[PDB]
């Protein structure tokens, strides 16, 4: 076992807003002392572009290299599930190693977005769970916040996506407030992010009625 | 290279219930054909004990062999947190190969089980969502399942438990209906089971209210 190659994707909020920037990074471990120089190679549906922009090798701790590579994408070819390529050369190698990402592949499914308010049973408890549920989307790539009065609301922890039986995906987020600001009548925003959302956005309130 | 091997608890469900039972797997992966035979100890707490089977063997894709042994496990030793050791020897592989398990150290935590009915605004659609919210629990091992009028509900997804900001751990499960049955007003119920509740069950009810 030479060097060992990890190609990471886009975070999904990069991908969906034009002001951010989008990036493969393909990473490139345990290069040896007797054997340091990386190339990389990058390709775009297959074909090579010369664009990215490859940092110096560094030396971990460990006595190995580690080299990093990153290529801008555009939003639209990421979103158009373009395949990027990353190909990796070093002479402690029998052949170059080639990686592959892209967005995952099917038709994209907009997500239903419902917020459910706490069970009157945790009404007895200090501070009560929000609940949003996001369900039907596809592909996986997503990201959801919460806010109340346009300032962001920290205490929230969000599932992993979930595999619905029909092939979409699901997951539910969990905001705990103090019961006491659930009583007062301040109202909540559950906020998603999706390819498949007109402006890649739908925000949800909830409230005590 | 050789032969690797990975080390797998019982299911949450198995160690709970007296009537069932729970069992340590020993996978080894990467076997091939020119060097094919395996050999397990197994150690409970570093005493060696001799109950344990080995399955027949699979063929892979990859033309390597899969090969598992499984070892059945006393329900409250493994409750007890003790530790159960597999040690491989294939003598084309550098040295024998020893891995290690046992359950989750940390004082047990009580489940708090709320059920929540579907949204107003997913009342539109053919088939509502029946939430049953899971937290506050410790370890992560747990088992969730729905029922109605005592019959197993069986389009529902489970998600993974999620470490929240206190060290517990929650989760949330989806039951699918059709609309017509929760309109009709049958009770469903989500059953969940864990080693800190009493009798290690509790279920908890949810009907057009
Ligand atoms: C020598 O040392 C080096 C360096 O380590 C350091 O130094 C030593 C001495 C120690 O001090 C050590 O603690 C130090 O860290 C060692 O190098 C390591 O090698 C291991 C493998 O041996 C690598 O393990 C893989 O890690 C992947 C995840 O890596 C990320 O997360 C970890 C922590 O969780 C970080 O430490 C990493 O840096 C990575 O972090 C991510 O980095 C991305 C790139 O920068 C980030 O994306 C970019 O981020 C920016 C902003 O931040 C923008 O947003 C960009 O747009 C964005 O692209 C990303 O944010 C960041 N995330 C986080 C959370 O930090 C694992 O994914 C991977 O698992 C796969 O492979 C396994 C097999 O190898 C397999 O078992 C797994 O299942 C998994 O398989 C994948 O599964 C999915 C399906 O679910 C499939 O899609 C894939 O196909 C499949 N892949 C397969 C099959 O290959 C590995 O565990 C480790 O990352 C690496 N460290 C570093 C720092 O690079 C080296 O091992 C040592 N050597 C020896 C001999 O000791
Ligand atoms: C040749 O073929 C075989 C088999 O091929 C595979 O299956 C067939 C059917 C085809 O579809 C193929 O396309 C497919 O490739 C290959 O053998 C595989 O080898 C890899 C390693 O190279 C193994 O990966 C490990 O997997 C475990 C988890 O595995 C469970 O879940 C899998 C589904 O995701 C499932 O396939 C497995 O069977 C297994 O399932 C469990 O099994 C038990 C008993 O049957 C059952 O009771 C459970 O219910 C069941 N569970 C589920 C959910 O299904 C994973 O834990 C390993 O991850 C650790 O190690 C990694 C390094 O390899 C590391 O990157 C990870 O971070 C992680 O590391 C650990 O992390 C923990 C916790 O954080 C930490 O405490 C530790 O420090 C750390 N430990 C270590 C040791 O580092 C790992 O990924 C596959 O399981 C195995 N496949 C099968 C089917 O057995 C083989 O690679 C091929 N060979 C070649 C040369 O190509």
């Amino acid at each position: 076992g030479g060097p060992s190659v990890f190609l990471f994707p886009p975070k999904p909020k990069d991908t969906l807003m034009i002001s951010r920037t989008p990036e493969v990074t393909c990473v490139v471990v345990d290069v040896s002392h007797e054997d340091p120089e990386v190339k990389f190679n990058w390709y775009v549906d297959g074909v090579e572009v010369h664009n990215a922009k490859t940092k110096p090798r560094e030396e971990q701790y460990n006595s190995t290299y580690r080299v990093v590579s990153v290529l801008t994408v555009l939003h639209q070819d990421w979103l158009n599930g373009k395949e990027y390529k990353c190909k990796v050369s070093n002479k402690a190698l029998p052949a170059p190693i080639e990686k592959t990402i892209s967005k995952a592949k099917g038709q994209p499914r907009e997500p239903q977005v419902y917020t459910l308010p706490p069970s009157r049973e945790e009404m007895t408890k200090n501070q009560v769970s929000l609940t949003c549920l996001v369900k039907g989307f596809y592909p996986s790539d997503i990201a959801v916040e919460w806010e109340s009065n346009g300032q962001p609301e920290n205490n929230y922890k969000t599932t992993p996506p979930v595999l619905d039986s029909d092939g979409s995906f699901f997951l539910y987020s969990k905001l705990t407030v103090d019961k006491s600001r659930w009583q007062q009548g301040n109202v909540f925003s559950c906020s998603v992010m999706h390819e498949a959302l007109h402006n890649h956005y739908t925000q949800k309130s909830l409230s005590l009625s």
